[PDB]
């Protein structure tokens, strides 16, 4: 008995069960650019996407770029706090094809424990994390991004070439 058939009077609802298969419900990202999650809370796991026809023309088609704050949804739409919240970071995509962190916060922004510079293009890189108001080990911020794998095979199957 490992599968569902011929229910038995029990319980019924139509609500929760349905938020339930949402969550199971387990989406294809080949063309999604990469997607954010932020552990400690500060944004709901957002998911950054991007066209892979931009990628084999480049240079003309290569062009997108993911906000963090202030904002109706740049990246994510959230509240607007003077400090740490509003536009307080980006994500480049492009050049050549990979991606690129921007890092815009108001005073400080860190690349895993290391404090960088703002408005600062960073070399995408695998589970890459950036950590925000740093000071008090009680108030720190910190944002993950997960990069799909799925999209960096693509590329390798269409590589450049003109050899008959």
């Amino acid at each position: 008995g490992e599968n569902i058939t011929q229910p038995t009077q029990q319980s019924t609802q139509a609500t929760q069960r349905f938020l339930i298969e949402k969550f199971s419900q387990e989406q294809i990202g080949e063309n999604i650019v990469c997607r954010v999650i932020c552990t400690t809370g500060q944004i709901p796991i957002r998911d950054l996407s991007a066209d892979i026809s931009q990628v084999l023309k480049e240079k003309r088609s290569i062009k997108k770029v993911w906000t963090f704050g202030r904002n109706p949804a740049c990246d994510y739409h959230l509240g607007n706090i003077s400090r740490l919240s509003n536009k307080h970071f980006q994500i480049l995509l492009g050049e050549d094809g990979n991606l690129l962190l921007n890092d815009i916060s108001t005073n400080g922004t860190w690349l895993n424990g290391q404090k960088v510079e703002k408005n600062s293009n960073q070399l995408l890189s695998q589970g890459d994390e950036i950590t925000v108001g740093v000071g008090v080990e009680s108030d720190i911020l910190s944002l993950v991004i997960f990069i799909n794998d799925k999209f960096k095979q693509c590329l390798e199957q269409n590589k450049v070439d003109r050899i008959r």
